[PDB]
């Protein structure tokens, strides 16, 4: 299995709203699309205003693929603005894991 | 639940040596003093030669007692010589799940 | 004792009026929340519009204990706007004293 | 007053040692050259194998003047090589305490 | 031959706005004066809200010379202005291929 | 098509021996499982010790099978050792080519 | 002689401003009491919207006092402004010339 | 004129031995290659165990001109080992002096 690995870095104190509109419009139309959501974390102690959501995929083909209809669905477009001005920096790793991993 | 991310930069190459080694010798021990692993990963695409795991501990002083107690651990120890030397650079965040995480 | 370590990139040029409101408004309402300050900084040579600031806490339990009673505050609410887009960047950090440390 | 930060970033699982020939060979006559020690740390959460030490000058000129003797301290040159390789990346800072710091 | 670098991070989702008024307005001013462009690319997994361009020129000193053309052309004067607020930060390098690299 | 770019930094004067035995023994090797070699570069002006090379994919379930196989050919893990500790740091990024992107 | 380097990074696109007002009004303010200015440099190939500029004090008691009266001047302050908003990110160091710098 | 700025991070406490086989055995013959040093400092207060050097060129070709010239002096090339292992990582910078720049 792939792992994704996301992290943004959100303006000075909105994690509250981010989290707030994210949970109230955003999630669901996205697990519906990308597939299995890991864990999704904000920060405590260390780099602060930080998001971290995890997403498993099969292969890397099949998340393309997903994205694609998820980048395509206007409910998601119609949210996208919701928390495209509350991200300042963001990037994306994948990873794979370790045989003994629970996550596999 | 408290989750601690620990990402460390390995000796160019090392991943698997380390990989080895933690899964023959390590792994089973730390998770018997530490409780739930959350996932165990190695890199693909992105920060090269990197390890990321993650742990959920339920309390801040749960996860300082825990800790102390593997430290304590002579067969940890006897084992941390083995990746001390493989691992570069590291850190370690402590973060919370959000409402609509898996991982609470 | 544990030292939580916060530093703040601010806007350029931010540091007085950041300084000005906290003395006036925030760091009272904050030691009354959080027990022990150690030391408030801010830059002179090095990096530019930094704040460092060190908090002693008995236990991390404690400290989430006595944080939550601090965000819960609606003064401290209230004060937090006075602040919130002077921080750009932010993170903190938990250490341990050295033996040797007049700080224990 | 003028707060200089020192922080370094040792080898992977040097602290234990480096601390330990620090407290027993070189903190004292540190001290008896620098003059006020404000706080001694070593990481916990945060970044990994860090060390973070704080002292106090009432002026730049006199630092100059103290951090001068302590390299003509001929003990001083005979204990720096116990941690000239512990260490591997280093940097400092010199800050001003805020009114209302306890630190002034 | 000398190949130019240039990397910027634009603001939280500009990507598609950038590339359509680069595509529209700028690119084909910019190739006029700057000779032969190797690749552009926009970031997918890694650093997000990226945008990477090659440029190869035969030395330095005509570099500068086309650029100094383009940088002069009040076409691209015009342009600038629909992009120099879409990105936020932004570095350039200059490499030389590799015996071996197509790109020579 | 994707585009897949590493980036290593080598230990420092690195460069002219990690060249030289990639050239006359990796290369090659290389191109024969990775199929399409875009760009290698090492640094002049910027970042020192650097490389920097370019692979384009038809899709990443085709690279992750390439790389399979590279990774899989015991003369390419005969050669690794060559190059294994003369690279430092490293990462790699998989990006998109634009619309008017020789690089497509 | 104590060399103070000074690196800011201005808001894409504000170098040619930055500089034009500063020649204009802040320059001559300066150098009538900092002393001695080394250089001042802008971005041409490596980091973007950059400024380096350095400036000589015979001690670092000496720098405190001219940038205390530098600070006091209200020309200073007038023109402050004029820059405080095209400035994004900071920082100086303190260093000295090897004894075959020509600067010492 | 061309303003080339080198910093080098050298190994921690390498600064004194770098800085006396550079006087006694490199920086005469480079000089008389490179043409014009501008000023050669270490640091201070800042990034520890730094080296920042910096080198005036007439035109870009220029340098490359002369950098050849100095890297094919086998003279340079004897004196290069003894401080390649000294310094751990090094990136370089062109810059263009302000019209009010001393340096022009």
């Amino acid at each position: 299995m792939f792992y994704e690995i996301r992290t943004y870095r959100l303006k000075n104190g909105a994690i509250p709203a981010y989290l707030k509109v994210v949970e109230d419009e955003g999630i669901e139309i996205q697990k519906s699309h990308l597939g299995e959501l890991v864990g999704y974390f904000f920060s405590e102690i260390g780099p602060i205003n930080e998001i971290v959501h995890i997403w498993a995929f099969s292969s890397l083909d099949d998340r393309a693929e997903r994205r694609a209809r998820l980048m395509a669905d206007p409910r998601w477009l119609s949210f996208l603005p919701k928390i495209r001005d509350l991200i300042e920096v963001a990037e994306n790793k994948i990873m794979k894991p370790a045989r003994f991993s629970p996550l596999m």
